[PDB]
């Protein structure tokens, strides 16, 4: 038994960290095959960061310019492109610890792994979810662009997100593997500041069927609720509607315990409008949106990864 | 910025991960050069949980009863030996992928990173400290016993847990890799349970620190106090005392925000008796006592590991 907030293993992601290097600017890339991906504002200075000119910059770099470490062992760079915010560094030899790896770009509320580097060495893993304002709560500092965020499918890393920058209060935005960044957002050194965020609703539900499975069983309550009347006293309360498809998804979780899902969003709504009155759900005082579905299907199901 | 649950990254044990299966009982092991560790409890069977004599099974049992797979390879077992409660599986192959390893027993209140594992595959890894009850709120399933904890230190991974049991309220137990249990604990399917747990105070005022790193200063007072007068109110609300050695190994936080000790377990000393009024520290609406001061150091400083 026991809830906790589990990362992926990091050791397929660890062997593709490399430690890029233009100029003075350093930051951490993601070695796959022959070429190395890494966050375009390596070859910005702290001059150029306030209105870069990433294509004029580009221009004026050659292979050489780029300085790819793999450990204690330099890479030769022999071609370079640029792909909307991500840089392509052809190296003439090819990562031999390279996995089965995907390129997805994830939709807000699904959860996956940080693999925090610097200097192309990791710092610690820690799970994250892609919040409806397109951000994350993560922890960076300086130097830690290029960390990516992964999913890991049997043997399959699904690569889904690259740290470029941290916006005020303390949120972080960033890319998939192509280059595109999640939401409104640019890699320059401007007023910029994420919206509105809400809470994943069809993750709180999945974390109270985690309770269930562990016992924890206070919350329930007798009563059942239609999806428009659950949606309407969660719009109230910044909580995302909850669709047919976030029902569905929840199945599983429903038919293990045998509560309804409708059921469940009853004693949700409880919580909503009366509080937990001081008492703790796994151990935590507030409700947690950061575990999807098959994350608590993942954690509590013992699903493994080779 | 931002402050989260970092783990240690897992490359370096999922490595070192094995299944062995003796009989009908699978569990995990820790393959280490040629020698493969796992909990004792694999010459069991299901009727042998409840009073187990684990020398007059390891009797009945050669080295051709153990089965050790390392991924799709089997292992050839030419020696095996029980050491408290951790079984010495010797093997003709050194493992290649073992790293720089040591075997340390950690005190209460000292976190480590968990690797939980099944069927010899690694399902995920959290971070969690030893508790003063001797026990870790960890996340564990059927088959999941042989995971380990560690501690990375450069390049060195320092095992310091090895799991073996759940006990009542959803705690876990284990032992290190010496196989000495950790608490007053024995591998059998017997009444136990564990003592009051204790908060550890050094971890909560380190990750006070990291709040006032990341900006999260409303808890800050004027006041200061003495450490006998702290720790009396500490001995209150179940708090552990806090020592001089606690005091000197927050240092170098208390130097690096320019907060005094004393002056933030005065700020500490107010929320226990007033609480939080409904206001979030980091984002927790509870106090945490699961962060190490060399934690919050290795997160907010960045420091990797090769
Ligand atoms: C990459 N190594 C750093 C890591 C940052 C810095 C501290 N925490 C992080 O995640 N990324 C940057 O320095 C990016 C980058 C320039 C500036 N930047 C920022 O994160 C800045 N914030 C913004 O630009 C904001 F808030 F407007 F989005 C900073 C002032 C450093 C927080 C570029 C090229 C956009
Ligand atoms: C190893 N694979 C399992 C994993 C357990 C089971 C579910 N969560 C876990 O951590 N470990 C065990 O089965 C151990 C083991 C026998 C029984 N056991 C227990 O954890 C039992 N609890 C106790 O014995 C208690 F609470 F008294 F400490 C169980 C009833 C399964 C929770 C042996 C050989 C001690």
């Amino acid at each position: 038994s026991g809830f906790r907030k589990m990362a992926f293993p990091s050791g397929k992601v660890e062997g593709c960290m490399v430690q890029v290097t233009c100029g003075t600017t350093t930051l951490n890339g993601l070695w796959l095959d022959d070429v190395v991906y890494c966050p375009r504002h390596v070859i910005c200075t702290s001059e150029d960061m306030l209105n870069p000119n990433y294509e004029d910059l580009l221009i004026r770099k050659s292979n050489h310019n780029f300085l790819v470490q793999a450990g204690n062992v330099q890479l030769r760079v022999i071609g370079h492109s640029m792909q909307n915010c991500v840089l392509k560094l052809k190296v003439d030899t090819a990562n031999p610890k390279t996995p089965k790896y995907k390129f997805v770009r994830i939709q807000p509320g699904q959860t996956f792994s940080v693999l925090a580097c610097y200097n192309g060495s990791p710092s610690g893993v820690y799970q994250c979810a892609m919040r409806h304002n397109f951000t994350i709560k993560g922890s960076f500092l300086n130097g830690s662009c290029g960390s990516v965020g992964f999913n890991i499918d049997y043997d399959c890393v699904s690569f889904c997100y690259m740290h470029h920058m941290e916006l005020p209060t303390g949120v972080h935005a960033g890319t998939d593997l192509e280059g595109n960044f999640y939401g409104p957002f640019v890699d320059r050194q401007t007023a910029q500041a994420a919206g509105t965020d809400t809470t994943i609703t069809v993750n709180v539900l999945a974390w109270l069927y985690a309770a269930v499975i562990n016992g924890d069983r206070w919350f329930l309550n007798r009563f059942t609720t239609t999806l428009n009347d659950f949606n309407l006293v969660a719009m109230k309360y910044n909580y995302e509607p909850l669709t047919q498809d976030h029902v569905d998804i929840l199945g599983p979780l429903s038919a293990q315990t045998g509560i309804a899902v409708l059921d469940m969003c009853a004693s949700l709504k409880e919580l909503l409008q009366n509080g937990m009155n001081g008492r703790t759900i796994l151990g935590s005082a507030l409700l947690e949106d950061e575990f999807t579905p098959f994350d608590v299907v993942r954690q509590c199901s013992g699903v493994t990864f080779q």
